[PDB]
This record gives C-alpha cells, sequence and structure tokens, in this order.
C-alpha cells in the first residue's frame, strides 16, 4: 500500500495536475457556486479543507467570509498553497497544514468540512475515506461539502467496444510471430483487457434501462463503510438487445442552509475529467424490452488505493448470467 | 522512494498489453531478430543470458539461431507468461526462465553471450543499462553483448510552436484573478515544472541547427558504476541562424557480431519507433548565428526513481549567452 | 470451363482493358522495339497476330513492312480492331478474323507469329496454350515473337505480409460477434487467405537467394507441355532469416534475325501491370546463409483458365519443410 | 450467359473474405440485428426463412429473438460454413441450413416471416430481390418480410471533377498517333463505354441540385415478374443553377415490424456503408437554372447477367435540352 501511496502523492505534487483539475469548469465552478451561494454556512465559521491541493477551495471559503480555514495537504503541493495564501494576503485566515489529514493536528474543531475527494466511479483513489476520517474534527452541528454522493449504474449496449477487446487480444493468436507461436497467451490477454474499466464518454442512447442509484451520506457514513460497497441492481429494460456491461457515473450534492447545489458527471451533462466508467461483461446478455436484469456490483477496497469490482448479472426471465472481475487501478482511458 | 519506484516499474511491465505494444514495433523486433539470426554463429550451440526477457521473444530468436541453453531472467510477473510460451513452443530443453532480478538470481553457468533490450527514452531512462552491465558478472572472458554499443546523439533545434505550447501551458499560473484568486506568485514554479519535462515525440530534421554530437557507451567495456554520473560535453558548429529552443536527443545501438554489425536507430532520419525522439527545452531560447559555436555539458545523475536528473548547460561562445536547465526524466510530455 | 471462358472474353471485350494494357509503356514499347528493330523478320512477310485485341501488334507489324497480317481475336474487341484497320487504311494488309485461334480458318501459312499471351506468373489465363496452338499455321522456318519465356522463382522474407493473413483471418476468432461465436471458421479463413497468390511489387532486398529460372521455348514447346509444369529449385541462401514463401516474375525474349529484345517484369526493372507474384508458405522456414532450400513448384492447369500451384520446400541442412497449395485464379491484389 | 454469370456469382459468394467484408459493415449488421431483436415478438416461437443466408448471421439474430425454427437457404458453398457455425453455436435444433437456390429447394413448412439481405448497388444489382420475392411462395398469409419495403432515391448532381475524370479516361482513344497508330475512330465508342459505367462511391450532399425523387417497392405486395421492367418517372424542381452531370442514386429499406419500424439507409446524409452511393453520368451535361423542372424516366430492364440494363432519359423542360444515356450495371467504376 505504501508503494502506491507515495506514487499517488508524487502524482499530486505537480502543478500541471492542479491546473488540469482547476480548468475543469464544472468542478471549480460548481464548488465556487455551492460555497458562495451558501455563504451563511461559511460566514465567520471554522472550515477544514481536506486535500486542499493548491488551496482553491479554501480561497472560495474565504471569499464566503470564513473566519479561519485549515487547509490540509499531504503532497508537496502544500508548499505552493502556502505561497498562494501569502500572495493573496490571507495568512491570518487560512492556515496551510502539510501532511495527511489522519496524522496532522488541528488546534480546533471546525464548523464545516469541504473537500474534492471524488475519483473515477466516485470511489477511486479512496480519498472519500480520508474525507470521512476528517469528521473527527467536525462539530455536532457540522456540515460537509459535498454532503452526499450518488453513484449511478445502468446497463449499456456497445458491440464495437466489446469487439475491441478481442481485436486487441488477437495479436497473440498468431502461430508464427517472427517464428514464435504466441497463441497460448491469447486467453490471458483477453482476461487482462476485460479486467480494465473503460474510462470515456458515450451517447446516452446506448443506455438500456433507467439507472440505479446508490447513495452515500457523508454526514452519516463511517470510514469503514467504504471498504466494502454492495450495490444491488434490478434494471427494467427499456430496449431490446445485447447488454455488454454496466455504465457508471456519479453526482454529489452540497446541501447548504440556503440551497442545494449539484455537481453531476452524468452522460446527459457536460463532459468532465471524470468522464464515465464502463465495466464490460465477459459475455453479453440478451434482454427483451420489459425483461429484468438483476444482480450485484461489489466494490472491495484494495491495497492500491482503488477497488476490485465484482459484477454479477442475470436476465431473470431467461436465466442467462455473466460474472466479471475488474481492477479499477488499471483503467483503460479510451477517450481520444 | 527506490523500493516503491521499482514496485511500480515491475507492475507496469507485468501487463501483456505492454509486451504487445513493444513487440508490435517492427523496427525493434525485426532489427533484434536480424542481428541475432544474421550472427547465428555467435549463438550456435552457445550459452545465452537474456536480461529482462519479458515475454521471451529474444530468447526465442536465440533459440532459432541454434543456442544450446538460454537463461531468460525476468523480475516482473511476465516471467510466468514466458514459461507458458516456452512450453507451448516446445523449447523446454533450451530456454530456462529465471524469475527475479538479474542482480539477485543465480545462474548455474557462465554465458557465451548476453542479450537484452535495456534502452529507454534517451537510451538512459529506466536505468536498465545498469542491470545490463551488472549481468556481465555471468559473462565468459570471450563473451559478447547484444547490443554491443550505444550512441546518444544530441543536436540543437528550433521549434517555436513547441516552445509556445509549453509556455502557454505555464501561463495559466500568471492569472491574477482565476475565480478571483491570484495565482501569479506560482508562475515561475509553473514554468520550471513545465520546462523540466522532456518532450517525447518526432519531428522533421529541418528543425536541427547543427550536426549531432555523439556520445558512445561501450557495453562490453563499461562498468555499472559508470552510469551513476554521465557527462556529455558538446560543441556544435551552428549551420543556421535563429533561435535554439533546446537540444534534441536520439540513440542508436550496434550489435557487433562476428558475421555482421547490425544497427538499431531511433534517429529522426529513420523510421519511427516507440522510442520516438526526446527534446529538452530551454526556458529562454538562445539566439545564435550560423558559424557560431554552441558549447556546454549534459549531466545525467542517477536518482532513486529509476531515472536521471538531467542538467543541460549551453552557451553561444561568441556572445556569452548562457542557458542552464534541469529536466526530470520521470515526468515526460508525450506529444505523440 | 465454359463459364470461365465466357467471362474471360467478356472481360477482354472492354476498351478500358485494352487502354490499360496499351498504356503500360514497358509492354507496348518493348513489343514495338522488338518488331521494328527486327524489320527483316517482317518485311514482306506473312504474320499471324494471336489475340490481337485492338490490333496494336498488327499495326507494329505493318509498320515493319509485313505484306499480310492475320489478326485473330475471340472477344467483341475484334470489331473495334476492324474499325482501326479501315481508319488507318490498312485493309489490304491487315485482315481481322473474329473468333478463337483454335477454330478460325487461316487461308495461308504465316512466316511469323506475334502475340501478347502473358498473364500473372507468365502462365495465368493459359493463353500461352493458344499461342502454341497457333503454330499449326507456322511455316518450317517460322519465328515466334515472343520467342522464349523465363519464369524466375526466389525465396523471400516478409514477416509483415505473413502477419497480415492471420490479422485478417482473426476476424473470425471472436466468441461473440453480435452474440455469435465465429471462431470455428478461423482455420478455414486462414486457409482461404493462404491459397491466394499475392500480386504486388516489393523491394529486392527481401529476396534471400539468387533466382532459379525455368524456360519455355515457344518454338519447340507443345500445347500439352503447359498443362503440367514442374519447376525444381535448389536455392543457395545468401542471407540468414525466415523464408515466408517464393516470389515469381518472368521475362520474355524476342529473338529476331537482327537482335534479341527482352521484356522483363523483374523487381529490378520498372514496374509493369504484371507486377510480381508471391506464394506464402503456411509456416516459414529458417535458413542460415549458406544453407540450401530445395523443393518443387508444380503448376497444374485447372478448369478456370489458371493453375493450381503446389509448392514443397525444405531446408536441407535441418529437414524443416513446408507444403502449400494456392489457386492462381483468385489472387489477392495487394498493390495500393 | 445466364448460367455462366450465375456460376461466377455464386463462386464469388463462396469466399469467407466476402462474408467478413459484408459483416464488418457495422451499419448493415447492426441495423439488421436491431430490426430483428427490437421486433422479437415477430420471431418468438415463429418459423423463419432466411433467403441467401451466407454465413448465417441473420438466422442467428432470429434465433436470439426466439425463433422456433429457421430455414437458412444458401446456394453458394458458404452453406457448409453456415452449418459449422450452427453446430459450434449449439443451434442444431432451431437453424436448418438448406443448400441450393430458394427457387429450387423444398422447405417442409410454411414460414411466419422471411428475412433476407437482397440489396445490391442501386438496391437492384444482382437481381436477388427477384429471389426474395420468389420466396413468398413459402410465406404464410399473415406472414411478414424483413426488409418490408425499399425506397430508391434519385437526385440530380453537379460534379465537374468526376465528369472530367471519366472524359479524360475516354480521351485516350482520341490520339491520332499512339505509337504511330490512329485510335480516334474508336473515341466515340470509348466515351460510350466509359459513361455506361455507374460510379460507385460517396460524395458531399452539396453536389445535389434538387430534392430526391423516391420510388418505392413494397416487398410484401410486389411480385417477382414486376422486377423484370422497372420504370421510375421523375420531375425534379431544380434548387440551384448550374450543370447537371447526371443522377445520383441511393436506397433505404424499412423493416416494418409489429413493435417498431427500423430503417437501414445508404443515403449520403447517413454514415457510409459498403453500398456507398451510385452516380450515373451524362455524356453531355445539362445546363439548368434554379426553378426549372428536370423531368424524365429511369428504365431498368433485367438482363441475363444478374443485373439491369439502365436507360436514363432526362430533359430540362424549359429549354427542351435532352439527354439519353445507357448504363451497364455489370461494369461499375469503384471510385472508392
Ligand atoms: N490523507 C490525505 N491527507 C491530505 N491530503 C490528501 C490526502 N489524500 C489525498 N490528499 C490530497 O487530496 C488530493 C487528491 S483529491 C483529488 C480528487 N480528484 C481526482 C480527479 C479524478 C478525475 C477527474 C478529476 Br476533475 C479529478 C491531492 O492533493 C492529494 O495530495
Ligand atoms: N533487474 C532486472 N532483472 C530482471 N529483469 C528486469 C530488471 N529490470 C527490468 N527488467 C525487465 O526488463 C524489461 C525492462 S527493459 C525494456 C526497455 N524498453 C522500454 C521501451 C521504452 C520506449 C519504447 C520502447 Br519500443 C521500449 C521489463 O521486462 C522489465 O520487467
Ligand atoms: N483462343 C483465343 N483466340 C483468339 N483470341 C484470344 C484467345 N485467347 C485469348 N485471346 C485474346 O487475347 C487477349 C488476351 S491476352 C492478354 C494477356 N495480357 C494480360 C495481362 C495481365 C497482366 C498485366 C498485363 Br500488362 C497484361 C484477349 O483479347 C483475348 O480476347
Ligand atoms: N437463388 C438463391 N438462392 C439462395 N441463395 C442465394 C440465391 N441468390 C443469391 N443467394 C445468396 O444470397 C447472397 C447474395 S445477397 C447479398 C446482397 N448484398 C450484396 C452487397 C453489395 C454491396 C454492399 C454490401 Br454491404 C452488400 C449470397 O450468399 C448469395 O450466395
Amino acid at each position: 500500500e505504501e508503494s502506491s501511496a507515495v506514487q499517488y502523492f508524487q502524482f499530486y505534487g505537480y502543478l500541471s495536475q492542479q491546473q488540469n483539475m482547476m480548468q475543469d469548469y464544472v468542478r471549480t465552478g460548481t464548488y465556487q457556486r455551492a460555497i458562495l451561494q451558501n455563504h451563511t454556512d461559511f460566514k465567520d465559521k471554522i472550515v477544514l479543507d481536506v486535500g486542499c491541493g493548491s488551496g482553491i477551495l479554501s480561497f472560495f471559503a474565504a471569499q464566503a467570509g470564513a473566519r479561519k480555514i485549515y487547509a490540509v495537504e499531504a503532497s508537496t503541493m502544500a508548499q505552493h498553497a502556502e505561497v498562494l495564501v501569502k500572495s493573496n494576503n490571507l495568512t491570518d485566515r487560512i492556515v496551510v497544514i502539510p501532511g495527511k489529514v489522519e496524522e496532522v493536528s488541528l488546534p480546533e474543531q471546525v464548523d464545516i468540512i469541504i473537500s474534492e475527494p471524488m475519483g473515477y466511479m466516485l470511489f477511486n483513489e479512496r480519498m472519500l475515506e480520508s474525507y470521512l476520517h476528517a469528521k473527527k474534527y467536525l462539530k455536532p452541528s457540522g456540515n460537509m461539502f459535498p454532503t452526499i454522493g450518488d453513484v449511478h449504474l445502468a446497463p449499456f449496449t456497445d458491440e464495437q467496444l466489446y469487439m475491441e477487446q478481442f481485436t486487441k487480444a488477437n495479436f497473440w493468436y498468431q502461430p508464427s510471430f517472427h517464428g514464435v507461436d504466441l497463441s497460448a497467451l491469447r486467453g490471458a490477454a483477453v482476461d487482462e483487457y476485460f479486467r480494465q474499466p473503460v474510462v470515456d464518454t458515450f451517447d446516452i442512447r446506448i443506455l438500456m434501462a433507467k439507472s440505479v442509484k446508490y447513495t452515500v451520506n457523508f454526514l452519516e457514513a463511517k470510514e469503514g463503510d467504504l471498504h466494502r460497497i454492495e450495490i444491488p441492481f434490478k434494471f427494467h429494460m427499456l430496449h431490446s438487445g445485447l447488454v455488454h456491461g454496466l455504465a457508471f457515473w456519479f453526482d454529489v450534492a452540497f446541501i447548504g442552509s440556503i440551497m442545494t447545489v449539484w455537481l453531476s458527471t452524468a452522460p446527459t451533462e457536460p463532459l468532465t475529467h471524470w468522464y464515465q466508467v464502463r465495466c464490460l461483461f465477459q459475455s453479453p446478455l440478451f434482454a427483451k424490452a420489459g425483461d429484468t436484469l438483476s444482480g450485484t456490483c461489489l466494490l472491495i477496497a484494495n491495497k492500491r488505493q482503488s477497488y476490485d469490482i465484482s459484477i454479477v448479472a442475470q436476465v431473470d426471465q431467461t436465466g442467462s448470467k455473466s460474472s466479471n472481475l475488474l481492477d479499477l487501478k488499471n483503467p483503460f482511458f479510451r477517450y481520444t
């Protein structure tokens, strides 16, 4: 786990990463709107910013009137955050604390915790756990921004995406590649390709049923709740065809005193750098319009700051079933 | 850290997709097969050590050439796949896969020839050359090495579009009011981070402003420790007037066999490989006239990330115009 | 056979085909040079033009001074030939005879027979048989233009051409193509692709040994000699590598009283619309430089105006062998 | 002749490569699967006749939709391959391959629905529609046909580059001294032959000078003999001024099921298929002004080459400017 955590924080030490995330207008703009339009939740309040990065969310909190903001960052980016606090003349209101939120010391309980802990499928990088851990500094009336997170799952049809895996793996199905028979590895290649969640976007037309929503309430959830996430699903198919897998996206809600602001990564919304995630079935399942596709998606926290994904699905009316295992730490970025 | 970087490195090389991507480079694979097969008498009834064999392709080339025994050492999980291919190609009596690092494994026998594919970006990335040289502890006194030598070519280049691209990227951190936040205090750092990135892609040779300077490493003679600090002096005679935006790097390797010397070239005058070429930019370009001399030093210092900290000091001798640059070979910009 | 012959003559009824053949400057120019520079073989002579098409060769014979030329054509193109004889005011010297040379009546034995009977690999379309049949109208001192034909065979190496067959056939190696398992046909697809001679050109560097020449003397050969053509070969390899198959080209010689003129389709010569032909081995054969590749190419005339090609090859020093069957009536035109 | 053309046709369709090329058209295959699966109740426990099944893909779609029994009739040798796929897909109890022509085979049972892919270039090439209509002798009174209807779209176009290409090709036969030979007497014929060729490729819709005229064939109602002579009147209202170089043709087919009507379109406003579009050129273009009417008739007469002799008579009614053209749908120019 340590070898993955050090690489994770080294990755987040680069200003290019901060710039790429900040330039996502959905992300930065929705956070600023949620904080500013709920200024009553921040005016004169104590704020904790978990994983502040360059500190942008802490600056938004200061713009809303917070009396004191503790911005905690474990990567070297914390240094740069300090530079921004001095240059914006906010040292008396924003305190940058280098280190992990689980280890640093806060001198004071906070009125509200703000963070951007979302990864792919909302759970990748496991930072939500740190977010929930930060609740040890939250007052009994405390609030969380974001307040809740909805993960949406939906069956999809994409014959060409399914085809790509075998077209790629069939490189190995050659009896004389420079005189070498590679065919014995074909199966392994196939498996390796199917274990990769596919990060890109798609047309909403490929969705075959209304999505199923799994909700995490960050005010109520505990850290260990995220180690094992079981999402049952029962889709009522709106179209007839082959189902090649499940599509995942997420939304988060900032539930403030004045209003609730949503940040959505749905394929019906403008594209973000979270894109959408698709997990293929090893074998597709034929469903008639009106059938029910029932099963379970089990996300198990792994030692690489990600999740093993186990998906089991069946068409109830026919008994056809498919079972698939994926590793979210090695996704295939297909967007071009 | 060194342990974590090694863990990530070998996990990266455990994937069959990486083997496919490297093997589908026909220049690499075809040149290796040509060098081995056309020097078959260097392998006929010989003892072969394959350093970092991956899927084993070079071991199969050596077997085709008539090698009596080939020890194929691989530290990643790909070793298992190699064994599969050894069994399915009915070469269990000649190819012996040995899992683990070549620095730690035990071979039962001294080898007549060492074969490997140790070249990274700029030929020095991943520091695998060190392991390659380490393998000489198993080499017989009359032994040979494939590749035998490695030439690094440096040449000044002009590319205003590339400089403008990287500078425009860095210009994000010059904004005084990004969502009302002053980022300008970090701009310097931003610029540094962007110009520490080597640019990996190809280019037209018309951007080169002088004939290349060649630095040779003789793998037969070189010792492992030699690669901890590599100093490459250079004195280019400028053939065109204009702005030098940095130095371009490519490399050749020569398999100096008994029958024949076979070259593998990644030069921009040659068909493209997955090595491409690597350009190091200067934060401030140097104006030079044709007939001037551009002199300086490229210093590679081995770091614990299986890479090199690169220092490039260049100057137009006629005007004393000097440029000092740092480059982190662990954060390349893949421009495609 | 009839269903193929009617389609053959329908194909040759189009003026676009005549234009494409005439615009091949090697073809038309070499025929004109051979006839004109051997004018003593045509001056005041009787000439038979077998398969005259538009009549161009007969016009060349008239330009050389022939007293009477009988131009025989079986397709509808004969009509157009007549139009050209009237418009060029050569009706008193050129007589167009519609129909097949085996069935039409000639009123007179001829001094010389001219024709362009060459197909792919010199033997495709089997028109050489008709050419030899025309000798029933030849005087005992008669001559043939072309006089002789050399077919050259040589072993070649082309790893990518071999790879293409399996890349194409692996379309069928899919377990769910729109829900259908196609894999059971993969083998058949492979076989179908390997049975296609590949018509294109290539770099002479891919040739691995000096060519072996098989000669037909049209003055001495009989029609039935072309039904079964056995070409033994013993190549002495000039390079070490894998042999993926045999490359075929041809030359013809016009041996006239004044001089001999060659028309060559060799890959060392300018490209013609005959290109070159390559027959792959199902499995490549490794040969060291200095080894001998011995075997037989057997061309058997088939019922579709083409040949079944049986190729048997072995590396003598190792005993490795390959056996391959091809149908020249369904070649793959790879030139792009 | 008819027998020889049929022999060549079915030999052409015996090749697995043709099956791959047609099946790799995702618009064709995907639209057929969508039409069948989304109208699954038209197939659930029904009797299906697949006319010209080739590799059997549509029969497999019908089986996926729940068809109880599917008779898959194929006259080429591909029938054998279909049987292989039936056995390897474990559908021997539902899909019965019947080799031979649908006009000659005996089915044991009347069918609930006929499915086929009978469309050629201009929808009418290969005359397979006739066979399709013939299959209605096995159709139950309440039966259905997939496709149900076919729309042919005609539209005048301007393309000076295409006209110049074909005219330049024909200009070869205007030479007075091609190697000293006068070809000009054939130029007329040459021009005719080149402009009898339909041009199969795609184009931008900006070349169309009027809204398309639609001619519909109802496969449910149409009789086989109806396709021996097809008269398509047209009266275009010209939307742009300029030169009409000919008429462009494309086609749609509608699967009118119980649940849903699914369209397969080869229109230039739609993603490209292997049908492309087909343009018939005029030897002399017709000048027309916007607001004029271009009226005439396209007459398809079925010939013994499994194709149609096409006559196109068009005129600008305002000026009496007339153009009569013949086209041989057995000699298309594939412009890619
Ligand atoms: N225990 C900790 N203590 C203190 N800080 C911590 C701790 N864990 C993490 N962090 C810091 O939080 C930050 C990561 S969260 C960004 C999550 N969005 C990713 C993302 C993915 C796809 C699209 C987009 Br758009 C954004 C880093 O700065 C990191 O160093
Ligand atoms: N100490 C060790 N002992 C045993 N094996 C080792 C050890 N270190 C590494 N390896 C193995 O050697 C292999 C790496 S070298 C390939 C270097 N080309 C990269 C490359 C870059 C750009 C383009 C292209 Br095209 C190729 C891997 O299989 C790796 O696991
Ligand atoms: N028994 C017969 N009696 C009378 N005429 C006959 C008879 N058989 C054939 N022909 C006529 O000869 C002509 C065919 S030979 C052209 C052979 N070059 C092909 C070729 C292939 C690749 C490149 C190039 Br460049 C040229 C046709 O006009 C044909 O109708
Ligand atoms: N009387 C018969 N009885 C039984 N089967 C028959 C009969 N006639 C024919 N067939 C079979 O039907 C099939 C031909 S129709 C495919 C028409 N699309 C062509 C096409 C053109 C451009 C683009 C694309 Br994309 C596809 C072949 O399998 C053929 O052997």
